[PDB]
């Protein structure tokens, strides 16, 4: 699904060419989806503002098919967060992000729906059972 | 209700000046609503990047009021997706659609909240019934 | 929580630099949240068409955390239209709002997740039970 959109005040001319990049191979890993579908929208220098000031300020969503809860969420949005303050410059008294969870049968990647039972992340529970025996009867 | 939102990074000068105003008359019809009411949002030559790499790639957003399921979901995907390939030159293995239902009582057209009638499709099936009688006892 | 985002068709050169300012001071008391974290972002001079034409147009959304419902959106719409009729010079038969309710534990502000008991208006009731007791029993 992953789609990771940025919407910040912050002029192009100040952002690392490589900014893009490094969030996208972060958030590929995060969500635990093929990289391949992973979308990153950098909206700099928007006519964006926060408290009515203008100051450097983020607004990102996550959009994901499952992955997402109040454990996972927090994680990624400090690891977000952290990318912005030392890549955008801006603050943390000063960033949002948003996770949106998408319904598997309303989302369309190339000329299909995607799987329900992703949206249930029952690939990693399947992995978890996995794993256990490895390391737990071998 | 219906808006349709398409982030591409396909530069505005490789779009066709009559692409808004095709996917507006394929949407109204799709999502069998006035054409008065659709919006198409283009946000070409966008900072969108998929996989890590800039090739012709497209993220679209349907927001509807009712309309929306699994089964037309798949239909509207196919024809937008056709209507991407073909008109931006983008891929289908670079296409992306998501399908937001909205509440009716949570979307404000004209100083008025929308029926939540039509949330419900009530006005497909009174039309279903309708064709009914007309073919089954003239 | 909140998070107005304005997509219109009207160029930036025609916007009053205090209408994101002014539209600020609005929801912020409209939503009842701090004015530090109520972002404005404008999208003027968007490719954003409604219709098939290319009048003044304007589809906004609101993501708040609670706060929204039925009663209070259809008031906000109007505000909010009010404001776009005379500041932007759309016109009202050109004008949809889409009211997003945001869960508490999928946003992030500030290297925290928001508190639960916030989308569910409990500092409001709590307000309600204080101002009673007030002018109830002084
Ligand atoms: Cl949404």
């Amino acid at each position: 699904m992953p789609v990771i959109t940025v919407n910040t005040n912050v002029a192009e001319k100040s952002i690392p060419v490589f900014f893009q990049a490094a969030l996208t191979n972060m958030m590929t890993k995060a969500l635990q989806k093929p990289k391949e579908v992973m979308f990153v929208d950098l909206r700099s220098g928007a006519n964006i503002m926060m408290g009515g000031d203008r100051n450097p300020c983020v607004f990102a969503t996550v959009e994901c098919i499952g992955r997402l809860n109040p454990t996972s969420n927090l994680a990624m949005a400090r690891d977000m967060e952290d990318m912005f303050i030392e890549h955008l410059n801006v603050r943390r008294e000063r960033i949002v992000i948003r996770f949106i969870p998408v319904p598997a049968l309303f989302c369309s990647f190339n000329g299909a729906l995607h799987d329900v039972s992703i949206e249930r992340d029952e690939d990693i529970i399947s992995q978890a059972i996995a794993e256990y025996l490895h390391h737990h009867h071998h």
